[PDB]
């Protein structure tokens, strides 16, 4: 039996060093992922690290051996590197919350108004402050117990029992762990709230249009560019790029910037409302409509023209009339969503509701603060069941057991693994990941 038990805990110290120092070379080695948001990943990743090697080792030595066989001084040394690399790990996670909030109520949207020398500062501050926090409290005495079955562990070195007074276990607690989660998830619950309310129709179209570089077939087999810019329905390649060199004006050869794009999806959106208001049959329509209901109508002309958008005179017509329901049902009785399903699916669930649901992480940096959040998420989960027994147990000391005690806080301490198997998601990460392993 305890074989089966210390091979899985060797499993476990093996995930998160393995897991950790390729997150942390990733973001040392490749310049795409040294951001500010990673600068506190690395930091986050370090503290599992020190988790996965100065922490769980130890831990599963003295569970196995049922003795502590280190002395009096590791003892110690041992739970203030345990109790740091939580606290650190959470307020990390806090600042990461509170970075991503001002990052998205702010113009430059997704990006950290902190610069990369002033973030390795915080970093620096959040682990000094959590190393006064953690280890002075322990190594000044100022945690331990006065009744005496405390006593006859910290005189004995085989016992390593966390034997704390009751002070202590809930003002650590407090300020530790539960103030910077309540902010972190009073905060963090914003920046979802906030990147759901600012997304516009130019988020919109770049997410169901995409964006490419060169040129490109489209679905009906026209040569297109950029955020779907239609150059020319020719079959002919130079007369694409014929009208690409008109478009832009110079040569570009079939290819283009980022910023070239972006200008030329704002001559295309642009002309799309105007096309709206010139149009008789679209220009009441679009006044009816509320800020979100128009964006997915210009969103139809920027696909199919004022035009042909004008040819649901049903639809149109309950638009207007505020049956979104009913209109939603006919825009379904078209060739439009026989052709492009995926599309014309979020399109008509934007006239139904009148709300962004169906964009909901589809855009690249809201995938990225879906991850942040899985993250935050995984921690609160994998902590808060511990924490909770922690402050029962201070309050009515003949609640919970030792044995209880001790399995809540390696979910906690098998959480230092979960985070590089989490960074999958991001497409940054991944590329990075399988790069290192040489694959
Ligand atoms: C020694 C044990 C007990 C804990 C101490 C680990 C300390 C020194 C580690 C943990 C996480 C670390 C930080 C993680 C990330 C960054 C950003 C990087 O771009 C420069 C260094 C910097 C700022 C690190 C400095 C050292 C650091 C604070
Ligand atoms: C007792 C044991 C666990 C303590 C050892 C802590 C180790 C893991 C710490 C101490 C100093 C650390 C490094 C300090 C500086 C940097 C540069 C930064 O660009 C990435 C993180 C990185 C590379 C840190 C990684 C972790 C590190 C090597
Ligand atoms: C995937 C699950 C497998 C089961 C778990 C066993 C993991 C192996 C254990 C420890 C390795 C620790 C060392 C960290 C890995 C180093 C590889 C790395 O990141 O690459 C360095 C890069 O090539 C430099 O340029
Ligand atoms: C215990 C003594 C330590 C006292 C110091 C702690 C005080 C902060 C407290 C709560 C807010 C938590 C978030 C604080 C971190 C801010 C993160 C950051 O810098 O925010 C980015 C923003 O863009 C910048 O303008
Ligand atoms: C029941 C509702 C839950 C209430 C939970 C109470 C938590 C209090 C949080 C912060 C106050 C301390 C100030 C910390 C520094 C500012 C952080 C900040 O920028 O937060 C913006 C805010 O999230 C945008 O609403
Ligand atoms: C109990 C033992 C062996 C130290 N493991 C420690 C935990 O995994 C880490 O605990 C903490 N991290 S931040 N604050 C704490 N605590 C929680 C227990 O009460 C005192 C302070």
């Amino acid at each position: 039996w305890v074989v089966g038990m210390g091979i899985v805990m060797s499993l476990i110290v093996l995930a998160i060093v393995f897991g950790n120092v390729l997150v942390i070379t990733a973001i040392a080695k490749f310049e795409r992922l040294q951001t500010v948001t990673n600068y506190f990943i690395t930091s986050l990743a370090c503290a599992d690290l020190v988790m996965g090697l100065a922490v769980v080792p130890f831990g599963a030595a003295h569970i196995l051996m049922k003795m502590w066989t280190f002395g009096n001084f590791w003892c110690e040394f041992w739970t203030s590197i345990d109790v740091l690399c939580v606290t650190a790990s959470i307020w990390t996670l806090c600042v990461i919350a509170v970075d991503r909030y001002f990052a998205i109520t702010s113009p430059f949207k997704y990006q950290s108004l902190l610069t990369k020398n002033k973030a390795r500062v915080i970093i620096l501050m959040v682990w000094i402050v959590s190393g006064l926090t953690s280890f002075l409290p322990i190594q000044m005495h100022w945690y331990r117990a006065t009744h005496q079955e405390a006593i006859n562990c910290y005189a004995e070195e085989t016992c390593c029992d966390f034997f704390t007074n009751q002070a202590y276990a809930i003002a650590s607690s407090i300020v530790s762990f539960y103030v910077p989660l309540v902010i972190m998830v009073f905060v963090y619950s914003r920046v979802f709230q906030e990147a759901k309310r600012q997304l516009n129709i130019f988020e919109m179209l770049r997410i169901d249009e995409g964006l490419r570089l060169k040129i490109y077939k489209d679905t009906e087999g026209y040569y297109t560019i950029g955020i779907g810019h239609l150059l020319t329905k020719s079959p002919s390649l130079n007369a694409a790029k014929s009208e690409l060199d008109k478009a832009i004006g110079r040569n570009t050869n079939g290819v283009i910037t980022k910023d070239e794009a972006e200008k030329l999806f704002n001559q295309d959106v642009d002309a799309a409302v105007r096309g709206i208001l010139r149009n008789a049959k679209l220009k009441p329509v679009y006044d009816s409509l509320d800020a979100v209901r128009r964006a997915a109508l210009i969103n139809m002309v920027f696909q199919m023209g004022e035009t042909g958008v004008a040819g649901f005179t049903n639809s149109l017509r309950m638009l207007q009339q505020k049956r979104w329901d009913e209109a939603a049902v006919n825009l379904a009785k078209s060739r439009w969503y026989n052709q492009t399903p995926n599309r014309a699916k979020r399109v008509i669930t934007t006239f139904r509701t009148g709300t962004w649901d169906a964009y909901k992480f589809c855009l690249k940096e809201h995938k990225a603060l879906k991850t942040l959040g899985i993250i935050m998420g995984t921690f609160t989960l994998c902590w808060l069941p511990f924490f909770i027994v922690n402050i029962v147990h201070v309050i009515q000391d003949n609640l919970i057991r030792k044995e209880v005690y001790i399995l809540l806080n390696w979910i906690g301490y098998v959480n230092s693994g979960f985070n590089p198997l989490i960074y999958c998601r991001s497409p940054d990460f991944r590329i990075a990941f399988q790069e290192l392993l040489c694959l």
